[PDB]
């Protein structure tokens, strides 16, 4: 994706947005007791630890844009991937303003904590005013739908979160390019069954993990990926998606039977409202559109299928098994294919594909080394057929040392226990013991290890 043009909001007569220009992240009491580097992201041009122009930094992610019509290999991959997806028998029927608004079984009511987006953000009017959860009202939406229409621009906040020392100074703090409520209900109303299917079918058929409890799903990935092993992750996946991949994503939904795949063009080329200065981009996935997670996965399934055909000759795609959660990949084939080969090959579609999280360089992948959703795979001692998701203790330490509002310093610490304990009894007791060094640490009521193991076992 490349930025084709920049204008001022004045030119379009649009009220600018005062982007939250201060981090709400402060150091928690566990800042001294645990180790970590990561500090909060840069949200302002002045921010003293910044060694670079922020304007340029925030948008450097848009490296360029490769222009082709879909390759022959590309085209095979969409017919094969779409093929698998037909077997699921996904309804092509569209959803209702009421369904799309407040969920069905499969979907979850649009979050009334996220931004409504343009133009609502600049009218002070937020999600609650339109959305009555108890009533399940459709008058306020239908009104503001008829009024402002669809295909509205995107409000581009800059995301407030922990970043590594490098991504702090180099101004890499990434963006959420948030969608208008109009647009998110619109295509949530006609690809609602596409999302429904992916949420109910996390696996090797959808090539998807989006919406899955790793607690249980971890202990089933190894049954599904029965073959050799590869894993990947990209740097700036979203921004790097040249339009071609979108023309494939559409082509897939078209074969699936969704009139509405036209929407996909509407996310490829988009307008973004950053501070005032409104950008317009060709390509790139909006990080925080409606089906971002799902569309990425689908495209990733298109991409590795393509790269592997590009790279190799005599290959049956039916035995190629894939599992993507956005940029995160796991893939398996009966024969040992070379990750490195693939990564290079994809670099001529504009992609920077890379070894999975916590991996220095492409070696043969093994269940001992693998990462997915930032977690290791550690099979249980007593019952080796059950598999633990092990979020590394560094990542958990790095999270506990900061806090937004130290009232929910419990809710946050408890949540970290549900992840920590998978590391094993020895480490979990060291963890809560160190937490309980601090004075507010001891007042927190924490689950004991045997409690957490039992809750986990009961899930089966
Ligand atoms: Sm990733």
């Amino acid at each position: 994706g490349q930025v084709i043009a920049r204008h001022k909001v004045r030119e379009f007569n649009i009220n600018p947005v005062n982007t939250p220009t201060k981090s709400k992240l402060h150091p928690s009491v566990f800042y001294d007791v645990f180790p970590g580097d990561k500090e909060p992201a840069v949200l302002s041009d002045n921010d003293p630890r910044l060694e670079v122009k922020l304007t340029e930094s925030l948008f450097s992610k848009y490296k360029g844009n490769v222009n082709t019509e879909p390759t022959e290999n590309m085209l095979v991959a969409v017919d094969h991937y779409a093929g698998q997806l037909l077997s699921l028998d996904i309804p092509t029927s569209e959803l209702t303003l009421k369904e799309a608004l407040y969920g069905v079984d499969g979907l979850e009511p649009i979050d009334i904590t996220t931004s409504a987006g343009f133009p609502y953000v600049s009218l002070g009017i937020k999600k609650r005013d339109i959305l009555n959860k108890e009533t399940q009202d459709t008058e306020k939406m239908k009104f503001y739908l008829d009024k402002y229409g669809i295909d509205l621009p995107l409000v581009t906040y800059i995301k407030d979160e922990l970043r590594s020392v490098d991504k702090v100074r180099l101004g890499k703090s990434r963006l959420i390019e948030a969608s208008s409520l109009n647009d998110s209900v619109n295509m949530r109303m006609k690809l609602g069954n596409l999302y429904k299917a992916f949420h109910q079918n996390p696996g090797v058929l959808t090539g998807s993990a989006v919406g899955c409890d790793p607690d249980v799903f971890w202990s089933v990935i190894p049954c599904l990926m029965d073959g050799h092993l590869m894993a990947f992750d990209y740097s700036n996946f979203d921004a790097s998606l040249s339009p071609v991949w979108f023309v494939c994503l559409e082509k897939v939904l078209t074969k699936l039977g969704f009139a509405g795949s036209s929407l996909i063009q509407s996310i490829c080329n988009t307008h973004h409202i950053f501070r005032d200065e409104i950008y317009v981009v060709e390509g790139g996935m909006p990080s925080g559109c409606s089906g971002t997670s799902i569309f990425n996965s689908m495209i990733n399934n298109i991409i590795i299928r393509t790269l592997i055909l590009d790279a190799y000759k005599g290959i049956d795609l039916d035995k190629l098994k894939i599992l993507a959660y956005g940029d995160d990949l796991i893939v398996s084939y009966p024969y040992e294919l070379d990750p490195q080969v693939l990564a290079t090959l994809g670099k001529n579609y504009g992609l920077t594909i890379t070894p999975p999280d916590k991996s220095e360089t492409f070696t043969k992948m093994t269940w001992e080394n693998l990462t997915f959703l930032k977690r290791y795979f550690k099979p249980d001692q007593q019952f080796p057929f059950l598999v633990h998701p092990v979020m590394p203790m560094k990542d958990i330490h790095e999270s506990i040392r900061w806090t937004k509002d130290p009232k929910n310093t419990q809710d946050h610490v408890r949540s970290l226990c549900m992840l920590a304990w998978h590391s094993g009894e020895k480490e979990y007791n060291e963890f809560i013991q160190k937490i309980r060094t601090t004075d507010i640490g001891k007042c927190l009521i924490l689950p004991e290890y045997s409690v957490l193991r039992r809750r986990w076992l009961d899930l089966f």
